[PDB]
């Protein structure tokens, strides 16, 4: 019942919900129980990289991979020497010999871009990684890697409340690249938790958040609307929703497996929600 999408033009076919951004805890036995359940749910994409300051314990993930490596798409994150030495450390902890998707974090336009690209290409030629991508909300970085590199994915914060990525979707898609979503529920603001009084989100004030929760369609839970809004864009290959329990993972799976938005439902959310753009790092 978990559908998959092609990650860019790569050979990786990733579950629409990916797993990351959940603590596996201190007990290895409990951690492996959590991972077994994740995989049992049909999630096959595991990103160990920090998302919102929460990553996955690589030693624990490594033990969960045992006997089924080929069935899992493993992503991690990281001048040529640094990029090479870094993935070696992850592989040792993960007890495997290749990463499916190796992603650059912290890229800027002032980095040594040719050197960086060459590092990833050499790792890919040698089979240490299968593909590479970036994690970025900087259009100037995105444009450079799309023009100059063979990235297959860009990880971006994206939700009903942060539509800044959408400006770049046509460009990304024209290059045959996919987006991997973080923050699809806006860190809880698109769920059942209260809106903290007086606090906003990006260019929303508190009162605008309150109003938008009320005005959005009420025929689906807000959490489901949020995940299905992300998925309603073909450029999106997978969404990495946050979870701090197996119950929360199952809730995410159920919402991703619900009926997709129609064209109409999508156009409706598009009208109701703000459509902001990135102010910084555009060029
Ligand atoms: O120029 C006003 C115009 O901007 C929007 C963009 O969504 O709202 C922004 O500006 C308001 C006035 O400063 C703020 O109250 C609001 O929080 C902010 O997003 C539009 O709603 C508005 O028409
Ligand atoms: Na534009």
């Amino acid at each position: 019942h978990m559908k998959k999408r092609q990650l860019g033009t790569s050979d990786l076919h990733v579950s629409e919900l990916g797993f990351g951004c959940m603590s596996l805890g201190t007990d290895e036995t409990k951690a492996r129980r959590i991972m077994d359940e994740v995989l049992e749910l049909g999630i096959n994409y595991l990103d160990t990289a920090d998302l919102y300051n929460q990553g996955l314990n690589e030693q624990f993930v490594g033990k969960a991979l045992k006997g089924r490596r080929q069935d899992i798409i493993l992503a991690t994150k990281v001048s040529k020497a640094y990029i090479k030495e870094a993935v070696k450390d992850s592989l040792r902890r993960l007890q495997t010999d290749y990463i499916d998707l190796y992603q650059l974090h912290g890229g800027t336009i002032d980095d040594p871009i040719d050197e960086t690209i060459e590092a990833f290409e050499e790792l890919k030629q040698e089979g240490v990684i299968r593909y590479y991508g970036i994690s970025s909300i900087r259009p100037n970085v995105i444009k450079e890697y799309l023009k100059r590199s063979n990235i297959v994915s860009i990880m971006m914060q994206y939700s009903i409340l942060d539509r800044r990525p959408e400006e770049w979707f046509p460009l990304i898609q024209e290059h045959g690249v996919s987006v991997v979503v973080r923050g699809p529920v806006a860190r809880g603001l698109l769920s059942r938790r209260p809106l903290p009084e007086g606090e906003g989100y990006l260019n929303y004030r508190y009162d605008e958040l309150k109003l938008l929760r009320e005005s959005l369609p009420t025929d689906r839970p807000l959490h489901e609307l949020a995940l299905q809004y992300c998925l309603a864009h073909d450029v999106v290959a997978t969404v990495a929703a946050g979870a701090s329990s197996i119950d929360q993972v199952k809730a995410n799976v159920q919402a991703v497996e619900a009926t997709p938005l129609t064209a109409e439902e999508r156009q409706h959310i598009q009208k109701l929600a703000k459509a902001a753009v990135y102010e910084q790092h555009r060029e």
